[PDB]
């Protein structure tokens, strides 16, 4: 996350960490005690979830880990256009939940009003490096036809755009998965975006999670 700074330690509970080969891989959001919700392109083995954390330098009283039971990715994920980038892990242990970690409720109206959002993350800064500490920004939503002229052709009804036309803050590598959140609610997910990070020119590509319901109800219920 670009031209952010620290989170309250207090306002992210929803807030995921995601593990392979010992280092950070993507964000994600916890939906349910037994599931995270983060993107399709974060599939990658032994997957480790990390629940309550601030710093990842640090070992924190408030965190959890979970291993995945299972990872369930959309059926019609198209990893070349990024389309439908949406995948259900489910934790071997459900989530303790404190003040610390809690689910995020998910957007299911997809006329929703709410233009002011907020994204975090612990992927790259603009300094290049991964910081120990996760990153908040407040951007805003982007109409279809004005993300549909940054990217031609490349923008489906399952994405939403959002970004910041003032300093550029966007979501970037590490961030993943992460939570686009408008109203108190889940209403993206950190898909892709600009090369390199910042939301000046072109905004963020976040998956649209409203489109999701019915699925997310179905493998949740599974
Ligand atoms: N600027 C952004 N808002 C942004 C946010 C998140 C990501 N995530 C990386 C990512 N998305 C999709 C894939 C992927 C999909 C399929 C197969 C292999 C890989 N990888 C990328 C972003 O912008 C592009 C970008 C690329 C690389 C380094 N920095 C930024």
């Amino acid at each position: 996350l670009v031209h952010g700074g620290p989170c309250d330690k207090t306002s992210h509970p929803y807030q995921a960490a995601l593990y392979t080969s010992g280092h950070l891989l993507c964000g994600g959001v916890l939906i349910h005690p037994l599931w995270v919700l983060t993107a399709a392109h974060c599939k990658k083995p032994n997957l480790q979830v990390f629940l309550g954390k601030h710093n990842l330098g640090q070992q924190e009283s408030s965190q959890e880990q979970s291993s995945v039971v299972r990872a369930v990715i959309h059926p019609d994920y198209d990893a070349a256009s990024h389309d439908q980038d949406i995948m259900l892990l489910r934790l071997a242990r459900p989530a303790k939940l404190s003040e610390l970690i809690q689910p995020l409720p998910l957007e299911r109206d997809c006329s929703a009003q709410t233009t002011s959002c907020h994204i975090l993350g612990w992927g790259k800064t603009a300094d290049g490096d991964f910081p120990d500490t996760i990153q908040c920004a407040y951007i805003h939503l982007v109409s279809r036809e004005e993300c549909e002229h940054a990217y031609p052709g490349q923008i489906t009804q399952n994405m939403l755009c959002a970004g910041d036309e003032k300093y550029g803050k966007d979501s970037c590598q590490g961030d993943s998965g992460g939570p686009l959140v408008c109203g108190d609610h889940l209403r993206g997910l950190v898909s892709w975006g600009d090369y390199p990070c910042g939301s000046k020119e072109r905004p963020g590509v976040y998956t649209n999670v409203c489109r999701y319901t019915n699925w997310i109800q179905k493998t949740i219920q599974a």
